[PDB]
């Protein structure tokens, strides 16, 4: 596995954390969720 996302370019669209594309903004609106899943029981990073 290595970097790919080959053909007719890009994808129409484009995360803002990531940069993560998604054919189809469905998707990727919901990627931008995941980005903020994080709950305060857990510990947190300096
Ligand atoms: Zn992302």
């Amino acid at each position: 596995g290595s970097s790919g996302s080959s053909g007719t370019g890009e994808k129409p669209f484009k995360c803002d954390i990531c940069g993560k594309s998604f054919c189809g903004r469905s998707r990727l609106n919901r990627h931008s969720m995941v980005h903020t899943a994080e709950k305060p029981s857990g510990p947190s990073s300096g």
